[PDB]
């Protein structure tokens, strides 16, 4: 049987890596894109999510502790059986979404409006009740921009919370034996704080390391600059997860900088809004120029949507507000993202990822 | 290859019949339930519609001449290739929906608000442009209640329009050779007018005969009373289609009275609203009593939804407004309707339909 957690690197090119994470509920091919799931990947059955190539999905913790409730999901058998996805699930720790969507912050945790608390201990407990396979430490995503003083204080708190997260996880035998725990690096855009955060997380020890605090308004140039120095600070032999990223070009550049795992609502959310990804760049299917276009969304995509329906039909559906429009757009977009990850993995494996990145950009931004 | 149109009756019990309609694009098992489709059966891929057991679907004419337009659908290859359903499609003629949703009525047709005209000739032409397999005559659905004078005048106009529909259909060689045409009986609740309408339609001659003008507020007792005398007036050797019906008990009683074909938005529309059909009667999945219910929607249903997800999960999805909730509710409800039709067909074939109707009602209304 598979181990609780094993990450193996099969091939490398520069800072880019390709390999596998083996967990009890399945193998995750890296670099990986993880579709974002209120206990559903919006508009898709789990079998459709899997058919697009996804190895792991993300459970929506902040949504789930509010509705339907973590204790309720546990009573019903856990998130996997509740939603019908039997493969790995990664759950965020909830603080980012509390500070984004809900607040009273303290060293103990965060209280927020129905009133609720989240602390490192309660966050880890909720993720256990959901049955998460990859548990995220409870952190604070520092707003951008941040002064050096405030970034330092925030990062220092996150590192204290990272230790509390580790200890809460380890003190729950069933969780420690069956799930994995990732720590989250903070420090805003400042190299010295990113180094201090990486050192603190490595001293505690985690199964994987996320780069937190990015994709919060800084823009791609600055994000890439921070990744340039931040990713090498993390343990090389563990997975690197860039939280909240992102657009196809952001993924390609992040892989060039050593990132192994990605999550974003862009393919799902923007799909329902009419944006379809293609190898020639995104298109907005609502545009009148597609009303009589019999071509599929993308000329090369292997997804079931591009095998069966035209741009003209999907244009009509989205303009009419039809649910099937959201279903088809989302399946195509998630499938496109997975095909992107497959091309990334194969090109690294073949030592031609730098050429792939150049070719991808030349066509995507032509 | 299959004929343009052949209806064959394989077994009978009282006024109930079971058999098949063979058309170029497929076989339709009768009694048949036809799911209602803006060029989509809401929230379902065509493959899912077929997997529930549907042999034919209904194209939404009134929606389609407005959006995306009949000429546009024809330029794109017709409704079948546009939406991805390769089996028979029946289209209504549009006047009912104009008078329900839009008006200036005359002997020529109806003008309505963008301004548009519908006449017998234009209705038949639109249905041709869509590529409909079963074309409905252009009629007037008399409002209920109607005085005898107004019901008579309305029915008389409909019969003149039925002849114009016949001639327009026959004058288009490709349509006459590949599609079928159904006439629509009118006459409100009045036996003498229903007889005059049936006689006029049989003199013209049609491939099938619909009972129009019902399911418009009269209630089941009155609808059944009108069916009692109206269905025997129609040619026995052609299919009988009750337009706009309906609830499961209405279908059972209409089959007992000689109806072969049904259409209604109830399984799709009420599914998205939280109503799920079960052999013990409908339930509203939004009710708090389902929040922790691990049973499937129905204990015997063979559909994929009942194989895989709990009431508790679907309750959560519908309460959260999630698209997947609409998808799962609609697939189950359409599958339930098809299982009802299969039990009807099998029980007629086995000479035990009267017992099935009694058993069905005892449990459904317990
Ligand atoms: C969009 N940008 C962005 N999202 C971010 C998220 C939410 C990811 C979560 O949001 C979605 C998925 O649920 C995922 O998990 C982050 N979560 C934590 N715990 N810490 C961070 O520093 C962080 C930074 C991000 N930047
Ligand atoms: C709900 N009750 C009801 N619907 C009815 C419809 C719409 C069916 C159409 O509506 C839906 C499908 O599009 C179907 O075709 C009718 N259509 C015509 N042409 N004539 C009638 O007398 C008639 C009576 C009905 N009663
Ligand atoms: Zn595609
Ligand atoms: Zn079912």
């Amino acid at each position: 049987d598979r181990p609780r957690f094993s990450f193996s690197i099969a091939a490398r090119e520069g800072k880019a890596r390709t390999g596998t994470i083996e967990m009890k509920r399945g193998v995750i091919r890296t670099p990986a894109f993880m579709p974002v799931g209120a206990a559903t990947v919006k508009a898709l059955k789990p079998e459709t999510v899997r058919a697009t190539g996804a190895d792991i999905i993300l459970g929506n913790t902040y949504h789930l502790m509010l509705r339907p409730g973590a204790e309720r999901i546990a009573k019903l058998g856990g998130l996997h059986s509740f939603m019908g996805w039997d493969r790995p699930i990664l759950t965020d720790s909830g603080g980012y979404q509390v500070m984004s969507l809900s607040t009273k912050q303290s060293e103990e945790g965060v209280t927020f409006k129905s009133r609720h608390m989240l602390s490192p201990e309660r966050s880890i407990e909720i993720q256990h009740l959901l049955g998460s396979d990859i548990v995220m430490a409870f952190d604070e995503c520092t707003p951008y921009p941040a002064t050096p003083s405030r970034a330092a204080s925030s990062m220092e708190r996150s590192m204290r919370w990272a230790k509390r997260s580790r200890d809460a996880f380890d003190s729950r035998k069933e969780q420690a034996e069956n799930a994995a725990l990732f720590g989250i690096q903070q420090g805003s855009v400042f190299e010295n704080l990113r180094q201090q955060s990486a050192d603190a997380l490595a001293e505690i020890g985690f199964d994987g390391y996320a780069v937190g605090g990015l994709a919060v308004g800084e823009g791609q140039d600055e994000m890439f600059r921070v990744l340039d120095f931040s990713v090498p600070m993390l343990p090389d032999d563990k997975p690197h997860y860039l939280m909240g990223v992102g657009k196809p070009d952001d993924i390609v550049g992040a892989v060039e900088r050593g990132i192994d795992m990605f999550d974003c609502v862009l393919p799902t959310r923007s799909g329902r809004n009419g944006q379809a990804f293609t190898w020639d760049g995104p298109i907005n299917i609502r545009n009148a120029r597609f009303s009589e276009d019999l071509k599929p969304l993308d000329s090369e995509c292997h997804c079931a949507v591009c095998q069966k329906w035209s741009r003209a039909y999907i244009h009509h559906l989205i303009r009419a507000g039809e649910i099937l429009g959201a279903m088809l757009m989302t399946e195509h977009n998630i499938a496109f993202y997975q095909q992107l990850m497959q091309k990334i993995r194969d090109s690294i494996s073949e030592g031609r990822f730098s050429q792939f990145a150049q070719d991808f950009r030349a066509r995507y931004f032509a």
